[PDB]
């Protein structure tokens, strides 16, 4: 159940975080956002020297507390470590926000059973190993796991074959123990964010030149997937058009779920 | 682009099909009546005693030829060299129908990473390996891919987060891939299977005591998954209720889709 | 722009209204609500005999003032005279529900082009000119005009081509008069009413089989419809079925609607 | 039941069509049409003079043959005198087209119940008489009545509110004979088209200084009229935009059609 709140930058004062894929782009954001909210934060992604900044900054910006903890999430054991290193940073967890990704450019599906595999266990399963390792204190917490994900994990698209499957399973994954928390009476939230084109410097060279469509600002996307994890809201959608939102959303699907539970 | 034309059991004839988790359920009616057609049929799955079974059953309703090669999905090495196999005991491939998934039953996440894993690699990544392998034979005949999917492969159910993962994960890929193949001027079709509840033995352990819903007939069932490969149909919906195939049908996607291109 | 507020039957205290086709059926409910609520009613349809019974019950439910005005909407003066009269009497308008229809039951439409401009002209153009009579008064209290309508005025039937013509025009004009009064800054509201089965005598004598015990219960009926004309809302459904509620909302034409509204 | 064929300009061969408000607009385009099919084409509206002026061309561009009878169908009386006259003219009747409407402009609802009621006669109430009267022959023949309606005769606009009001009707009417004529078994077609902004004089004038749109061209317009109605179709919708037709059709309404059949 969403709060029936509007949103304030409060609601994150003093909150202890993780954001993962944190040392550029929309996790970037995502982090100085809350630093500036005066979260506690915890930030991982691969680059050891541009986590560092990253936290100078979050700390600058006033955040409540500010960490890295540098690895990559194709190790499962690092995501485990992570986590349970993470808690004792910050004293516990109240928000999971799950961004990273493994390298993805645009490219036709050519025999490349590496990438569909290194995909799957980056964007998807180390997800999953993180929301394990994290799930005891956000129950502890009654807090919000928010999941970054795409239009491409919720349409299809030619030229990122491996990056969708490893999307779409998130959305299969994370929707399903959502429904499994609400029958278990587990008050742990589940935020699935749909994003169009956001102008995170991956995306710019991505693109180019194959895709000429407007890129909404990344800052305001990592505002919105905040918002949207704050407020316990179950799917979020970002994009510079309005109408791919009402696009996006899926009532057929929400029926057939709701004629299950009940 | 499907065929603009109603199917005939011809359609089948002599042509060269695999069929994935064909010892029991939907993948071994999908062998009967591919038998029933005259089609050259290879099944595998683990059992080679039920696999003897259902091949010998297959040349006795009339299949042009046959085999089964034995071997878990978990082996990534044996669904590569599997297909190899099976277009070298037909010369050839027409049809690869992707059906078997890892034993799974209705129950909570609980912290379970080996069976999202396990899921992940049956379920999904085997079928990429075997597409992957059966391609060029594919390319060579204009074949066509069958993705053996479900309900809980469109839309979320609590129980079944793992397997749900992995199915959501085929219309991903597979769908992304026929985008591909589109612009690329591939000539092999995909088509993606959404089934509701089946009549399987394996179906009706799994919902007894927790979901009473009735059952569509697994015959029924695999004469239908096989006629929208046929035919190229990019999705094949089958349920008891025609109600439920109205609702998972996603139009706004297939907007969003065309738009891009 | 509807009110942002739960309903209260305060709302309707010493408001002035008028109720049509209100002698039986949800138009008498609707009278009996608003007298329950303390408002001022002015009732009419054809028999005085059945209004008096309507009036006398109103006064006893607690009506601020209760009145019929006898007389039939085939007479586009009578119409014009009755809420001059009304609005007169009550020395002004708050509230204009237009719920009266010329009898019809269900038959093959089979050359009765008389039915058809009957259907018309009590149905739907003794609604435009009530409304034109009215609009004065409503202006000057910042009042509002609910519009009884039908499943049959927003889907076809067969067996009611000629009500669901009337109906259906119903939709056409107070929809577009609505769009009208938006950019005119005239702050008199617009509801259309999509109505189900209803358990009226009417209803129940001309509909067959298990159907009947679909209906939908004309006292909740008649408040559903005053609560939406109160809070201002554009349309009110009422049915039995949630589902056919979801049936009758038309988002693709909001869209058209609004992407119209600033071209 | 709509022909499960491709349209073919020979189906109206030899065909006996009314098209009333021919004398100009779309009318006038689908005499041209039919006409150039070979088809018997009986025209009407009030002014005699533009009528001989179809009339004339279509003879030239090889009606079967072309006749035109003038008149005001304000009057019911000519209405129902004019299709038996017609009929008698050709020796029958295959389809009726409906195309006529009363003089509209776009301007406020200002007390004018003087034009509601006209709007209402003549663009609904006479197309009520003219199917009567055709009905017969129709049944006779096996044939069509189209039916041409608007945008503002399926979603609500200011300015037109009478004629929006007759164009509704007008579905409503329409559409519930159609479901009549199945339980029925009265194997006559109703085809309802629903028009866009059309380059017809009257629209051209009509929005001048006040819309600002694509307009379609009136040649094509009536074209696919009469393509829909041959080929027995529910609608036809026509517009400049495909996304508006999308955004006219009413699959919930079809459905609640559809379980009360049931
Ligand atoms: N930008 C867009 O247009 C869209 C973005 N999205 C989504 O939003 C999210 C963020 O995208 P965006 O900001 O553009 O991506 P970026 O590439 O900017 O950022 C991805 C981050 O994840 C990290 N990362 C890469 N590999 C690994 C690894 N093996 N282990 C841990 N971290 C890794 C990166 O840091 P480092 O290299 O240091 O490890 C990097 O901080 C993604 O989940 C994506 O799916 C969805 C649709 C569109
Ligand atoms: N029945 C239903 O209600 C529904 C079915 N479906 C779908 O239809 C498909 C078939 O379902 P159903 O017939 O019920 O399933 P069954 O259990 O009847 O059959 C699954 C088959 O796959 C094989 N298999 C299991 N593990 C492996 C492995 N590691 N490697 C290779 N093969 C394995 C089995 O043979 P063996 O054990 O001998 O190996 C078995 O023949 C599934 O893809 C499923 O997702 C979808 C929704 C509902
Ligand atoms: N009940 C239902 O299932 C449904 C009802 N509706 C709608 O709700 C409204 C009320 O329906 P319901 O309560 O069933 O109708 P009723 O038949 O119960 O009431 C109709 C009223 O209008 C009056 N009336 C009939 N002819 C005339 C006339 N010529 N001039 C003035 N009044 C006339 C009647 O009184 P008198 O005869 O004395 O004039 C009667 O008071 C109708 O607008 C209808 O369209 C819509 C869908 C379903
Ligand atoms: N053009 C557009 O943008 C749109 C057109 N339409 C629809 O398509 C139809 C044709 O439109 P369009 O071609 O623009 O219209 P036009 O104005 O070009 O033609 C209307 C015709 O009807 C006739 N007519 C007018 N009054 C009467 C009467 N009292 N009795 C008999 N005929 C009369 C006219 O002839 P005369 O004056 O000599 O009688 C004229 O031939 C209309 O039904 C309209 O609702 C719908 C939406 C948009
Ligand atoms: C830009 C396209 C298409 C988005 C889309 O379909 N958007 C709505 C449609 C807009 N319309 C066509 C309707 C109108 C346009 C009007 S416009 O004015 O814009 O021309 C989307 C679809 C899939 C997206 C990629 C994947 O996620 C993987 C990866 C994630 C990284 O993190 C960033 C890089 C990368 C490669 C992503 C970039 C970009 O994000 C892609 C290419
Ligand atoms: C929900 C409420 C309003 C719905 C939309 C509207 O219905 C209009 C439109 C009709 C098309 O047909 C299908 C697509 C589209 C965009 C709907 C999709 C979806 O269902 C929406 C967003
Ligand atoms: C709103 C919320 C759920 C929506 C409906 C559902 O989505 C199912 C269905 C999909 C088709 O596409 C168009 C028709 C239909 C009935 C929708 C129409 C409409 O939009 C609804 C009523
Ligand atoms: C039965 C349920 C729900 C299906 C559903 O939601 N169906 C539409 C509902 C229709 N309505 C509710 C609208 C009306 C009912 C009318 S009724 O008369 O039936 O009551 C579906 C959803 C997910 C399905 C499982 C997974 O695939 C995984 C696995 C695959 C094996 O291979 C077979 C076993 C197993 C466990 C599957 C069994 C079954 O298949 C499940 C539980
Ligand atoms: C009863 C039918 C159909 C209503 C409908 O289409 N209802 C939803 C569909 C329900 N399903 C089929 C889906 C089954 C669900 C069962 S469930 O149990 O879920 O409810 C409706 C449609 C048109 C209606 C008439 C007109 O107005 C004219 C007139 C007005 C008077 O004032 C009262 C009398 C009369 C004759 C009206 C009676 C009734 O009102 C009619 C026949
Ligand atoms: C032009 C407008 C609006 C139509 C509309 O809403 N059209 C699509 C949607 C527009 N969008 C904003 C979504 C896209 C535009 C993109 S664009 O690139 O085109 O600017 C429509 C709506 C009602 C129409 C009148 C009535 O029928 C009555 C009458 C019939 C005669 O016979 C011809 C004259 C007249 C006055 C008609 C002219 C015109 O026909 C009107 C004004």
């Amino acid at each position: 159940q969403p709060l029936n709140e509007e949103f304030r930058p409060e609601m994150l004062q003093g909150k202890k975080v993780i954001v993962t894929g944190a040392s550029k782009g929309i996790g970037r954001e995502m982090a100085y956002h809350l630093a500036k909210m005066g979260a506690h934060v915890v930030v991982t992604a691969r680059s050891k020297e541009t986590l560092q900044k990253v936290v100078s900054h979050c700390l600058e910006l006033g955040a409540a507390s500010a960490h890295y903890i540098a690895g990559t999430m194709e190790d499962m054991t690092f995501a485990e470590q992570f986590v349970a290193q993470a808690g004792k940073l910050m004293g516990g967890l109240d928000m999971l926000i799950l961004n990273h990704i493994t390298n993805t450019s645009l490219n036709l599906f050519h025999d490349d059973i590496h990438h569909v595999r290194k995909s799957m266990e980056v964007n998807f399963l180390s997800y999953v190993v993180l929301t394990v390792a994290a799930l005891p204190m956000l129950k502890q917490s009654n807090g919000s796991i928010v999941v970054v994900s795409s239009l491409a994990g919720k349409v299809a698209y030619p030229m990122v074959a491996a990056y969708s499957a490893s999307k779409f399973a998130l959305d299969g994954f994370f929707s399903s123990i959502r429904k499994e928390y609400s029958v278990s009476r587990v008050n742990v939230s589940i935020t699935l964010c749909v994003l169009g084109l956001i102008d995170t410097e991956t995306a710019m060279k991505a693109v180019s030149g194959i895709v000429h469509m407007q890129a909404a600002p990344k800052e305001e996307c990592a505002l919105e997937i905040i918002k949207g994890g704050a407020l316990r809201q179950e799917e979020v959608y970002y994009d510079s058009s309005l109408w791919t939102t009402l696009l996006i959303r899926n009532p057929s699907r929400k029926i057939l779920e709701f004629l299950y539970s009940t």
